[PDB]
């Protein structure tokens, strides 16, 4: 595989988003992983609706601005047979009722794939397939205020992952520790997070905040 991989440079990434103070950041990830497999089909880079996901996928196990998956926003494209444009279904950060329009719609997908629960399968899977949804251990001061570097927090938990974030490719720049390899990854805190809204997690480093426990994408 190779060594390093940046989707952004093959126009497959949305600039970031904001999810502001809902819990839709499951939301955002899903939609980043979409935006990318719809780009690889049609060659076409559209910003999709988080809040079509937020208001609307209650049925298939997601809460809201108190919480999802984005596999449960997967099945929903896939049951509903669509999913709004971002200029169409603007994001507020506040749940509402559905306001799904399927003349609206621009992207489906026929389901997900749930990568196996090991780094080298992530690595694999964003070396060859795009961008990729995980989840990921965000609970701790130093997230917040990552600026810059390869992310490393020794309290970070492989199982117990509370954030939703996007995998856009993966990297090595050289380090004091010669833990030299990191996950692209995209956040949904605006740009003026971390590094323009990205951070650079650590990989290989034991499954660190468990970035490949729950990875998937969807199927286009
Ligand atoms: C996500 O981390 C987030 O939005 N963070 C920023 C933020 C802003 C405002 C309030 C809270 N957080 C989000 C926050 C939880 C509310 N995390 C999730 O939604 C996670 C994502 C997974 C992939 C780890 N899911 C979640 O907490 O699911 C709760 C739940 C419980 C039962 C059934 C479905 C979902």
């Amino acid at each position: 595989a190779p060594r390093s991989v940046d989707w952004r440079e093959k126009g497959y990434v949305t600039p970031v988003k904001n999810q502001g103070q809902c819990g839709s950041c499951w939301a955002f990830s899903a939609t980043g992983a979409l935006e990318g497999q719809m780009f690889r089909k049609t060659g076409r880079l559209i910003s999709l609706s988080e809040q079509n996901l937020v208001d609307c996928s209650g049925p298939q196990g997601n809460e809201g601005c108190n919480g999802g998956l984005m596999d449960y926003a997967f099945q929903y494209v896939q049951d509903n047979g669509g999913l709004d444009s971002e200029e169409s279904y603007p994001y507020e950060a506040t749940e509402e009722s559905c306001k799904y329009n399927p003349k609206y719609s621009v992207a489906n997908d026929a389901g997900f794939v749930d990568i196996p629960k090991q780094e080298k399968a992530l690595m694999k899977a964003v070396a060859t397939v795009g961008p990729i949804s995980v989840a990921i251990d965000a609970g701790h001061e130093s997230f917040l205020f990552y600026k810059e570097g390869i992310y490393f927090e020794p309290d970070c938990s492989s199982e117990d992952m509370d954030h939703g974030v996007l995998v856009v490719g993966y990297g090595f720049e050289s380090t004091e520790s010669d833990n030299n390899k990191y996950w692209l990854v995209k956040n949904s805190w605006g740009e003026e997070w971390g590094m323009g809204g990205y951070v650079k997690m650590a990989k290989d480093r034991r499954n660190h905040c468990g970035i490949a426990s729950a990875a998937s994408y969807p199927t286009v």
